[PDB]
């Protein structure tokens, strides 16, 4: 992983845009792919911690210049990009910044019964439309199988763990995958662009006028199972929870209810073993032992 110094951030956005004047920056935020800086009070530069993390970034700058007058709700504009190396597909990224707070769980629950109502109807409408976007000019390297996923999964684990867990234990790990593969539910979905990380800490909301007013970090952005964007709102711990989500699916007029709730069983179970297979491709060896000992 890399980390960057202020004069390293300013030299590569003066390399490319010289007659763009900085004035202050701060870090703006920090993901498991990315540093944030915010420059002028009104930018968002993203610079790749990782290589990985330049090919979320890069595969986000296309997703937006694709999609950004496809939606109802503001998304972010590219403004700036970096260049490609023998490490990174793009060295950095600039964006409009949008103005507002996350919609976290708390704030949506303290709002006024009609704010919370237009917000699931707001969220409905983003899905239904980004779900609805036409997918012919899109590449085929964020087409994401879920069959695929689990079938490669299961050998990325195994090729893992083979040293590490006991036999009767790797014939467990490969029963769970067995039985997830035989349960045609979670394949059968009409691809799609989805966001594919659409949770509450990737949604802004204007307090002022109580109403969303963007989404943002498409970098998981894929072409997969529309029940992804549902599921990772539906989370009680850190999310919206069953009940608004039920009102987004009811505006978004979702015509097989329990099968969402069928695939969010399976996500949570299988977490553990994304922790894994995401501690190794992303570094981050502490999520490692984590689900490591869960699978156990």
């Amino acid at each position: 992983m890399r980390t960057y110094t202020f004069d390293q951030v300013e030299k590569a956005i003066e390399q490319l845009y010289p007659d763009f004047t900085i004035n202050t920056i701060e870090i703006s935020g920090e993901g498991n792919d990315c540093i944030a800086y915010e420059i002028n009070r009104d930018f968002i530069f993203k610079f790749p911690k990782h290589s990985r993390g330049s090919t979320n970034l890069f595969n986000e700058v296309n997703i937006l210049k694709r999609i950004h007058n496809k939606l109802p709700l503001p998304i972010p504009e590219v403004v700036f990009t970096g260049m490609p190396s023998e490490t990174y597909q793009m060295s950095f990224a600039g964006f409009t910044k949008i103005k507002g707070v996350p919609l976290t769980p708390l704030l949506l629950n303290n709002l006024p019964k009609q704010s919370q109502n237009q917000a699931a109807k707001d969220l409905a409408r983003f899905l239904s439309e980004l779900h609805s976007i036409n997918i012919s000019g899109f590449k085929s390297n964020l087409v994401l199988d879920f069959r695929e996923k689990i079938n490669e999964d299961n050998k990325k684990i195994k090729k893992l763990l083979s040293r590490e867990l006991k036999g009767p234990q790797m014939k467990k790990v490969d029963d769970f995958y067995r039985d997830i593969l035989e349960n045609e539910i979670y394949f059968k979905y009409y691809p799609c662009l989805i966001h594919n990380d659409f949770s509450s800490d990737h949604i802004l909301f204007d307090t002022e006028k109580n109403t969303i007013c963007g989404i943002i970090d498409f970098g998981d952005a894929a072409i997969s199972d529309p029940d992804n964007d549902f599921i990772s709102l539906m989370e009680d711990d850190e999310e919206y929870g069953m009940e608004f989500v039920s009102k987004i699916l009811n505006h978004y007029k979702h015509k097989d209810i329990p099968t969402v709730l069928e695939k969010y069983r399976m996500k949570e179970k299988y977490w553990s073993f994304e922790k894994i297979i995401y501690g190794k491709e992303y570094g981050y060896m502490d999520w490692y032992e984590e689900g490591l000992n869960e699978i156990r």
